[PDB]
């Protein structure tokens, strides 16, 4: 599609950076980006044209989105900030995001590896492009330890010190919020996120990040434990689930105040009901293990969990004690029903009669 235009228009046109990388790791994307020697907004516009679909272009930026199917593309004009590939791909941060393909209708299919990317890709590695990268993109900080957590890849020794450094100077508090809680958000996103969190604390980025905190084993132990206990509701409950991530980035937050914490979650964007977990956890928790724990009967512990969310409950099944509780709840009390002619022999004060039911069957 694109390569054929770009004959008739004598541009160039590559695809670029990740996508490229999941190409070769195999990951399928259809958020592809380009980027073009040529005016990409007019392949973008043409593009669209022939296929007949809407189109965004960015005069401003000079890029253009479009989306054919449900398969997105965003082109972009090649810069510097003319332009060779090279120097397109030269400003990028990793090696393995360095690379790309050519639609070209002469040189189509072909991998384009400048700086070894790889090479880099087999050998399992976070390598930056130059040594100022982390001085440049102080985010990048983040991102190179979420691919290394993402696809389990080893940090360069340079990178390694670079990044030690990076960090060390403060540059991730001097770095524009925005795109660092963003980043969070995106790391928070992935099922490798724990092992992100092991990379975290190795460089104990969090403690440049957000306010107060710090690295204790009780939260570890938690966290790991987390692990087993998302692990097993995803497994039993596949309609059950949610976005587990919050979880352990609430995991985090916990022994820091509510106001700081519930400033780091609004400042996180994370959605109501997350922010309104951190405030039951911050005020009732106590005594909601205490009654949870207080309550004999298996109906009792119905009335107390049935108003509350499911990931509380989850939060609530880090307690060995707790977790045959929620075991028996979760597969058992919660699933019995009733049949008709007793109900209407009720009827002749009905949910009194209907909870009063449920409390003498539920306890065996
Ligand atoms: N802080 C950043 C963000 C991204 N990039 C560059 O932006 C391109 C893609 O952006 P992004 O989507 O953020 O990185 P991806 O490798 O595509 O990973 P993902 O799709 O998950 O975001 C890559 O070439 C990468 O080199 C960068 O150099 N520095």
């Amino acid at each position: 599609m694109v390569g054929q235009i770009a004959k008739e228009m004598g541009l160039r046109a590559y695809i670029v950076g990740g996508v490229v990388r999941d190409i070769l790791l195999g990951k399928e994307v259809w958020d592809v980006d380009f980027v073009v020697e040529g005016n990409a907004i007019e392949l973008a516009k043409e593009l669209a044209r022939r296929h007949g679909v809407n189109v965004h272009p960015f005069p401003e930026f000079g890029t253009a989105h479009l989306k054919i199917g449900k398969l997105k593309l965003e082109f972009a004009t090649a810069r510097r900030e003319p332009a060779s590939l090279k120097e397109d791909l030269i400003r990028r941060d990793f090696t393995i995001n360095a690379m790309a393909i050519s639609v070209n209708l002469e040189d189509y299919g072909t991998l384009i590896d400048y700086f070894g990317g790889l090479r880099d890709l087999k050998d399992k590695v976070i390598r930056v492009l130059h040594p100022v990268s982390f001085i440049e993109d102080p985010v990048r900080i983040l991102r190179a330890l979420r691919f290394a957590g993402r696809l389990n890849f080893k940090l360069s020794r340079s990178t390694e010190k670079l990044l030690k450094q990076a960090v060390n100077l403060g540059l991730l508090k001097e770095a524009p919020r925005g795109r660092l809680i963003n980043e969070i958000k995106l790391a928070l996103r992935e099922d490798r996120f724990l092992e992100i969190l092991e990379l975290y604390r190795k460089y104990r980025v969090l403690e440049e990040i957000i306010e107060g905190f710090q690295w204790n084993e009780k939260v570890l132990q938690k966290l790991y434990a987390l692990r087993k206990v998302v692990d097993w509701h995803a497994l039993e409950f596949s309609e059950e689930r949610i976005d587990y991530g919050w979880l352990y980035l609430l995991i985090l937050i916990s022994n820091l105040d509510y106001e700081r914490g519930k400033h780091f979650l609004e400042e996180m964007s994370a959605p109501s009901w997350v922010r309104e977990t951190y405030k039951f956890m911050k005020f009732k928790l106590g005594s909601l293990k205490e009654e949870l724990k207080k309550a004999k009967e298996n109906y009792e512990v119905y009335r107390l969990l049935k108003p509350l969310h499911t990931s509380v409950l989850l939060l609530l099944m880090l307690e060995e004690e707790l977790k045959e509780k929620i075991k028996l709840y979760l597969e058992k009390l919660r699933k019995v029903k009733l049949p008709k002619e007793k109900i209407e022999e009720l009827k002749k004060e009905l949910g009194e009669r209907i909870e009063e039911l449920k409390r003498e069957i539920m306890n065996k």
